[PDB]
């Protein structure tokens, strides 16, 4: 048995691109915590990214994840252009390497190492929370880099 | 072996009354944050679980730099610690310390890893300062399991 | 005086034929509870349907009901199906059974008991409760069940 | 007199914490599964919870072979309510009794079938009694948002 773990995910980045920063929810059993994160510069696609592969990388054995995130661009990745990506070494249609390929084949790694279970929402109050959090962060005057920005 | 500056905080709305913690971490360029909230807790606990969660997450063994302004957890580390270890975590007629279960794992985590400690009287501080009021104010229904 | 209840249903079944269950929320007001069952040999229609006719047989009395579900089959069955097979008293025209005529008859029943808005959805991502179902009758799937789904 | 055979669970993750009960329902070839989870409760609530929650679903009288493995439970069906029911529902001392709430529904709902109590160690091994503890766990381990009014 796995741990069994719930995540909960966000970024915001609104002025885009601009400062942004990514929030986290991480629930087991009655144990709740949070990680954020902000950046002077980086895009709302790419705080949606970090934020469940920050959550991911954390972990310190393989677990049984669920995964809940608000957003499309992630959505799109698991489910249908990260398949179509690997199976064309991280190159887009015009032999482009895919515009943020940083984070996502980190988050394809990270994938790989636990059970995940993908929640997509639209409203869950640890996603409340998880926006709270990047706003936070987004606002408080953040120095640091996006390094693959 | 990796550089990392810590810092940490923790605040309580009434002491007792909800609570939380705030760290940031540092190494070469890369900022993150952790923080935490509970619905009843004190200042000690709160200020004590700050660099515990940032310990604890760490994967490997590091070099730390610990900046904290709290002196309850100074006091713990420079003078308590090795006291209470050597009676076996109990007064001296068989009550538990206070925060015993926080302790141990302080002491816990601290072993597995290198440490410089910063007392500082209260940067990044402030930002551990802000995620540490913040998830105090959120409302926050965790159980602080310690009391 | 009529009560409102939100259900909330799937149905899976690992491979297609194979084992299988049926997954159902029902939310009224404040309360939630959650329903399964498993079966040894079936289909994903035959999972998909008996869902709601199980949350429904389970009221005591007559219920105004908003009942969301994905499955295409069922909501096919509902709006015209169950309508046609009626006409021509469950048969086919060759008079050859009416498939699955044993679910089929069983929610038309239930059906007429209560008040019932149908919701349709595309899936079950995101729609938490619906999430949810699918969870339950997966894990009643496979849980090894030997109940059999009889015939099917 | 419709014979039917129940089996109950309730689990917690901590506790208090996230909670869920269980419940197989049997009946000639028929099995059913009941399962609901709180987003704070108690290991005793959730065990109490399991064959009330079994019993109101039931529509008519039956006859009701009951398996459990709550000693909680046992001791109250076999002691603690016939007590309590005698001093108006209060403790020894007497306060109000924790758990008052659902030990009055499950004193409500027992009168109305004629039950046989069957107490386990543990869940291990009817297949039926397993099949409880995996509802009782993963209702608590769905994040329930539903609040135990309750606890």
């Amino acid at each position: 048995e796995l741990k069994l773990i719930h995540i909960f995910t966000d970024g915001s980045c609104l002025g885009n691109p601009g400062p942004g920063g990514y929030g986290i929810v991480m629930k087991y059993k009655g144990h709740t915590k949070e990680m954020s994160g902000g950046f002077s510069l980086t895009t709302n696609n790419r705080m949606e990214l970090l934020a469940p592969i920050v959550a991911l990388e954390a972990l310190k054995e393989p677990c049984k994840i669920i995964l809940t995130s608000d957003s499309q661009y992630v959505r799109q990745g698991i489910m249908t252009w990260i398949h179509g990506w690997k199976k064309n070494g991280w190159m887009t249609s015009n032999g482009t390497p895919v515009k943020n390929v940083d984070l996502w084949k980190r988050l394809d790694k990270a994938a790989q190492l636990h059970q995940i279970d993908w929640r997509w929402v639209k409203g869950h109050a640890e996603n409340e929370r998880c926006h709270q959090l990047a706003r936070a962060a987004a606002e408080a005057n953040p120095t640091q880099i996006d390094t693959g920005y």
